[PDB]
C-alpha cells in the first residue's frame, strides 16, 4: 500500500570529502539515517535505497531496514529510480520518492504528503515548499483553478514563470503502477541517456493524468545539503529542534542556540544545561542534575541529583548525586557509585569506584576497584601498566590513600588502612595497618644561602 | 500617589518545576527580582506580591521591600489582585499591575507607562504592543479617533477583530479607587467564580470612563514566560542587553551573542572578552584584563591588567597584573597577591598567596598562608587534611619549594628556605635551610633488559 | 593610473580606549590592516595613509606598504586628505578615498568601484548602499533619470528627503587632478575651519561636473566602526565570512557562528571542527585532522590525522596522527612527532618529542629532548629550573619513565632504561638499566586504628 525509494547515490563533489554524501553526519546520525526515520513515519511496507559509488560502504554501515540497489553509472534520478524496478514494478499503491540528502523533513511532512495524495487520488504529488529567492528551482505552474499543470526548471521557464515562488523539493509520491510505466517510457523513447524523476511529471502532464502538489509551511525544513555550509545548516535546525523538544519537556538551557545535543540523548526533566555542554550518542541524564559551561559527555548514564562541572565522560556509569570536575576526565568502563566526588584535574579509567569515595586532585585511577568511603590524597597515581600488560588494584572501604602516593599494582589495600602521602607502595597492605615508604626529613641549617633561588645570590 | 501589584501567584504547570516560576532565574536573579527592579522606577508609595502555592519559598527567599498577600485558591488575575485589597483599598493613586514573569520590560518602559496615564487622565491605561502573529493574545480596539473602547480575546474576537496587531501585555496602570470598586462590582455580581484583571476593563467600558493604551515600541520586551522555551529567549535577550551596555561602556566582546555575564557583574572598560567566558553573581573585572573562552568566574574581584586564561575562580580575590591558567581553579576563599601566577592544573583553596609568588603546574595549595616571591615547582601538594581535621601551612617569602614535593601540615617554612624536588615534609624547616626527604638514587646496569618495556622482550 | 588615501586620523572617543580606534583587532589583525587588504586589490600606483593621535604607534606597527602622513589638527575629513597633498598633487589619475574604520569593504566591491568610475568617465564616484533606517546618514539625491546630483546630511534633509533609503559609505573615488583642486577652493574661501570630504561633492554640483555612485548589494559591508558595539558586529560578519570559506573549501563545522578563526589560518579540506574552537595566528591544520569544542591554537602546525581534543596549542608544531587532550598545554616551541600522544593533565615547553612517545597524564616536561616510543608514566615531572637557571634533560628511545618520579635536569636517561616509578632522579641512568630512588614500603598492623580516619574514630 506504502512503498519508499531513496536517493543516496548522488555524487557530493562539492562535499570535498571521499565518505560518501548521505553518510555526513548531523547531531549523531548520518543524513541518510534522519531520512530513514521520517520515511518510516509512513510505514513503508518496502523500503528501497539507491546508492552509488562506495555503494558497499553506505550499506556496511546502516544496513538498517531497507532494501539495497546499486546505481553503477551516474544516469539521473529517473534511472536511481529504475533501479528499483526489480523490487516494486508490478505492486499497487503509493511509493514515496525522496533524497538521502534532505535530512530536515520530517515523518509528520511525509505523512500529510501521502494523506494528501490518497486524498485527492492524484496519480503524483509533489511535495513543493515557497521561497522569496526559487532562483535555480523548479518552478510549480498552477491554473488560475490552482491546479498542478506541470513543472518548470529555472533554465527552461519563462520570464513571467520566474516569478512563481513555490519550488519543487524533490519529495514525492508516485501510484507506483504508473510510475515504473512512465518510466519505461521515457527510458526507450529518451533520444539522451540520463533521465530524471522529473521526467515522470512530463509524461503525466502529457495525458493529462492528475498530480497534485502539497505544500511545506516550513521552507528551510526542504533543505537539500550539497555542501558543509549547508550541512551546516542542518545542523543547526536541527540542534534547535532536539533542543526545543528538551525545554518543553522541562530541561534549561542558558543557550540553546550553542548547546550540542545528540538526536538520540534522553534528559529528565528539571536538568539544568549551560551553554557550550556536549551530550552525545547514547547519553542519558536523571532529573534536575547540572551540566556547566564545557562538560561533555559520550555514550554515558547520569544519575538524578549530580552536577558535572566542564568534566569529559565516555562510556561510562555515573549513579545519583555525583559531583565532577572542573577538568575532570571520566574515561571508559568507569562506574562512579552515588555520592561519590571526582575534582579538578583527576582521570578515572576503567575502575568501579564504590560510594562516597572521594578524589579530589590531581589524580589518576586506572583498573582499580575501590570500595565506599574511600579517600585519594591530591597527587594519588595507581600505577597500573608495565608496558605490556596492565594490573588491578584493589582499594577496601574507608581506605586513607595519603596524598603524591605511587601505588603499583597489583596490590590491595585492605580496609580501613591508610597509605602514608609521598610512599611508593609495591606490596599488599592489611586491613587497619598503614603502610609507608618514602625517606625521612633531614634538615641542613643554612645550606640554601649557598643556592641560586636565594635572595643573597640575585 | 504611586501604588504597585506584582502577581506572582500562576499555576507555572509548563514549567515543569517543583520550584514557583517566578523564582527562575535569567541572568544571575529571578524573573520575579527584574519586574521589582522595573517596577522600582516608578517609585511606588507601595509594593505588594501576590504569590500562590509554596507561597513561604517566594517570601523566604527575596523578602525585598514589598508587601505580601497569599492567594490560596486558583480565581484569576481579578482574584489576586482582590488579595491586595486589605493593604491598598480606599488609597487614592496610580497603581501598575504587572506580573512576575514579564522580566524584559524595563523601568523606563514603566515609567513612561504612567505619565502616558496620568497625562491624559485615564482611569485605566492598558501596556500595549505590536506583532504580526496576536493570535492567541487579547486584542485593543480602538475607534476611527484611535481611542481605546475595549480588549477583546481570541475566542470572542471577530473576524475582523482577529486583524488587529496590538495586543494586551498583561500589564496595566488603574486609578486606584476605581479598581478596587471595579473589583467588587465584578466579585459580587460575576454570577461566576474567577474572575480576571481584564473584568475591570470591561467595566469601565459599561460606564464610559477613560481606558488608554501605551504601546511598547518593542514587542518582544513584553514576553511572558510560561516554559523554558520563553525561559531560554529572556535570558538571550537580557544577556544581549547586558552585554550591550558593557560594549558601549568600553569593553571588547569576541562574541556577545555567546557570552554569559549576570545582572550585576561590574566590568570596567577597556576589558577584554572572548567568546564563552562565564561572570556570575557579585563579580568585578578591573581594567584592561583579559579573560579567555572558557573562564568562569563567580561572586570573586579581579584587579586590573590580569589575564584569566581558561580558569573557574570562586569567591575569591585576585589582585592587579595576575596571570591565572589554562585549567586552573581557584576555590572558595583565595586571594592571590599582585602579579601572582597560577598555571594549568593548578589548584588553590582557602590560602592566601603573596606577590610575585608562582604555582606555574599541576599543583594543590589548600590552606596556606603564602608568602611573596615563593616557587611552588610543579607537582607539589600541600596536605592538610587527615579524615577528620583540616591543618595550616605557612610559607614565608622566597621560599622555593621543590617539585614533587609533599608537605604535610601544619608545618612553617622559613623565609629563602628550599624543599628539595620529591621530597615529603612532615616537620618544620627553618629559614635558609634546604629540606631533603627522599631516597638516593641507585642504578643497576642491564636490569631493563629484564622487564617487559625493553625492546628485547617485545 | 590608481592611488589610495587611507583615512585613519579619527578621534574615536566612543571606544573609550587608549589604542587608536584603526588598531582595535577583527579576526586577527586590525581594522586598518583589513583596509589595506582591500585597497591592495585596486592595484594602487601610491597609498597614503592619513594618521592623527599616537600617529607613532600607528606606523610603528604597521609600517606596512603605504605612505603616511600626519593630521595634528581635527579639521575633518577635508583637512585629512588635503594632508596627502605634498604627494598626490599633480599625479592624474583615479583616487581612492577611504575609512581605516570600514574594514568589512572588500577588494571586489573596491574593484566594482572604479571599475564604475572609469566607466562613466564621472569626476567623482560615490560608494553607496541601501537601509531602511537611514536616520543619519548623508543621502543621496538622484533626478528623475537617475542620475546622483548631490548627498544631504540628515540635519539639512528635507522631509521628503529623508524618505531616500541610499546612503553614503564615505568612501569614494575622484579623479586625483579636480580632487585637490575642489580641496583648495574649499580650504581658502571655507570662511569656516574644518572641510569635509563631501564638501567637494558640492563643488562639483557648483560646476555640474559628473558624479556617479556605485551601490553596494549588501549594506552590512558598509559599517563604520565607532564603538565596540559595531566592532563585535564586524568580528561576527568576518567570522562568518571566514568561516563559509572554510566550509565551501570542504571544512566541516559543528557551528560555524560559534568558532572563532583569524583571518590568516589554513586550513586543510576534510578537517572537522566542532563549536567553540579557536585558531589563532600563522596556524595550520592539515587534512582530516579533528579539533573538539575548546581547543585553542596559536601561530602552530598541525599535520593530517591529528585529534586534538579540548587543549591548548602555542607556537609549537604537531606531527600527523598525533592525539592531544583533553585539558593538555603545549607550550611555546614545543615539537611532537608522528602519532605521538599528550594525554589529560599535561603540560609540553620548549621540547622536542620523538614519535609514539607518550605521555598521557598529569606530566610536565620542559626543556626536554626526547626520543620514540618513549612512556612517562601518570605524575612525572622534569624538573630543569633552580631559580636562576634552566636546565636540559636528555631522554633516548624506549626509555619508560616511571609514574610520579622527580627527573632533576641537568641529566641524561639512556636507550631502554627505566626509572622506578615515585623515585627522585639527580644522575645519569645508562641504557638499559635501571635507576630506583625510593623509600622501601614498611607496614605497621593495626596503626590505622588510631587515625582520625578510621571508622572507629569516628
Ligand atoms: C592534599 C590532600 O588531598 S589532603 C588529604 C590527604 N592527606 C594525607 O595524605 C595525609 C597522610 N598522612 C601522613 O602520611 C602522615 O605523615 C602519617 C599519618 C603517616 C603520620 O602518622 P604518625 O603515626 O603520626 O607518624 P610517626 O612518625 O609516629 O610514624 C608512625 C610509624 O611509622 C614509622 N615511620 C615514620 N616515617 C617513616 C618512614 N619514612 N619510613 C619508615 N617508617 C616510618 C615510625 O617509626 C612509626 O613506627 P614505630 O611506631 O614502630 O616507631
Ligand atoms: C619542574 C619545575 O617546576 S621546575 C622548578 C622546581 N625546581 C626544583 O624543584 C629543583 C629543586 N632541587 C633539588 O631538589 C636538588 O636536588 C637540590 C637543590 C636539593 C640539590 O642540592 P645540592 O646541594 O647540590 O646536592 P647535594 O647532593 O650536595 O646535597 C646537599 C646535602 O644534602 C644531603 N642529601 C642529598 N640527598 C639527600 C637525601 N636523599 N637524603 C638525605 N640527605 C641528602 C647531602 O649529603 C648534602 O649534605 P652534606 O653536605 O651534609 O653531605
Ligand atoms: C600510572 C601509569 O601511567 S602507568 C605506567 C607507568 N608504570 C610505572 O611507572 C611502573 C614502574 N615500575 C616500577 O617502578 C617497579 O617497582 C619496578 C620495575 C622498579 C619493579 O622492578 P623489580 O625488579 O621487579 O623489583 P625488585 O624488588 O626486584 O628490585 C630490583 C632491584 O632494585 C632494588 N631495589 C628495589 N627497590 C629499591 C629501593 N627502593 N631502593 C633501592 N634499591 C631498590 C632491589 O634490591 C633489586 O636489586 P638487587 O637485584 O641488586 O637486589
Ligand atoms: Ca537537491
Ligand atoms: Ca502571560
Ligand atoms: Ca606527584
Ligand atoms: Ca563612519
Amino acid at each position: 500500500s506504502n512503498f519508499a525509494i531513496i536517493l543516496a547515490a548522488g555524487k557530493g563533489t562539492r562535499m570535498k570529502s571521499d565518505l560518501p554524501k548521505v553518510l555526513h553526519k548531523v547531531a549523531g546520525i548520518s543524513m541518510l539515517e534522519h531520512v530513514f526515520r521520517s520515511v518510516g513515519a509512513i510505514q513503508p511496507e518496502k523500503t528501497v535505497t539507491v546508492v552509488g559509488h562506495k555503494a558497499e560502504l553506505v550499506e556496511e554501515v546502516l544496513a538498517g531496514q531497507t532494501e539495497f540497489v546499486t546505481q553503477s553509472e551516474q544516469l539521473g534520478t529517473g534511472h536511481a529510480v529504475m533501479m528499483t524496478e526489480p523490487i516494486l514494478e508490478g505492486l499497487s499503491g503509493h511509493t514515496l520518492v525522496i533524497a538521502g540528502d534532505t535530512p530536515l523533513i520530517t515523518g509528520e511532512s511525509l505523512k500529510n504528503l501521502i494523506d494528501f495524495h490518497i486524498n485527492h487520488k492524484n496519480v503524483a504529488t509533489i511535495l513543493t515548499a515557497e521561497t522569496d529567492n526559487p532562483f535555480g528551482y523548479g518552478r510549480i505552474v498552477r491554473n488560475d483553478n490552482a491546479e498542478v499543470l506541470r513543472i518548470v526548471e529555472q533554465k527552461d521557464a519563462t520570464d513571467f514563470e520566474k516569478q512563481i515562488k513555490e519550488i519543487n523539493t524533490g519529495t514525492y509520491v508516485f501510484d507506483n503502477e504508473r510510475l515504473f510505466e512512465a518510466l519505461k517510457n521515457i527510458n526507450t523513447n529518451n533520444a539522451q541517456g540520463e533521465y530524471y524523476i522529473t521526467d515522470v511529471i512530463g509524461i503525466f502532464r502529457e495525458t493529462g493524468e492528475k498530480v497534485g502538489a502539497y505544500t511545506l509551511k516550513d521552507f528551510d525544513e526542504s533543505l537539500g545539503v550539497n555542501d558543509r555550509v549547508a550541512l551546516a545548516t542542518a545542523e543547526s535546525v536541527m540542534r534547535r529542534r532536539i533542543n526545543h523538544k528538551h525545554m518543553v519537556n522541562g530541561v534549561s538551557f542558558v543557550n540553546p542556540e550553542a548547546t550540542y545535543i545528540d538526536i538520540d540523548v534522553e534528559i529528565a526533566p528539571e536538568v539544568q544545561i549551560e551553554a557550550n555542554v556536549i551530550l552525545k550518542g547514547q547519553t542519558k541524564i536523571g532529573a534536575e542534575t547540572v551540566l556547566t559551561n564545557g562538560t561533555y559527555v559520550v555514550d554515558s548514564t547520569i544519575g538524578a541529583g549530580a552536577v558535572i562541572t566542564n568534566s569529559m565522560i565516555e562510556e561510562s556509569s555515573v549513579a545519583d548525586g555525583v559531583t565532577v570536575g572542573p577538568y575532570a576526565h571520566i574515561r571508559p568502563n568507569s562506574s562512579l557509585g552515588a555520592q561519590v566526588h571526582i575534582g579538578n584535574f583527576v582521570e578515572v579509567k576503567g575502575s568501579s569506584i564504590g560510594e562516597n569515595t572521594k578524589a579530589g586532585h590531581l589524580t589518576y585511577i586506572g583498573n582499580c576497584e575501590v570500595g565506599s568511603n574511600v579517600n585519594f590524597g591530591a597527587g594519588t597515581i595507581t600505577v597500573n601498566y608495565d608496558g605490556k600488560n596492565k594490573y588491578k588494584t584493589v582499594i577496601g572501604d574507608n581506605v586513607f590513600v595519603g596524598s603524591n602516593s605511587t601505588i603499583i599494582a597489583p596490590v590491595e589495600l585492605g580496609d580501613n588502612s591508610l597509605v602514608g602521602a609521598g610512599s611508593t607502595i609495591t606490596k599488599d597492605v592489611p586491613a587497619d595497618a598503614i603502610a609507608i615508604g618514602r625517606g625521612r626529613q633531614i634538615n641542613k641549617d643554612e645550606y640554601a644561602t649557598r643556592l641560586p633561588h636565594h635572595p643573597k645570590n640575585q
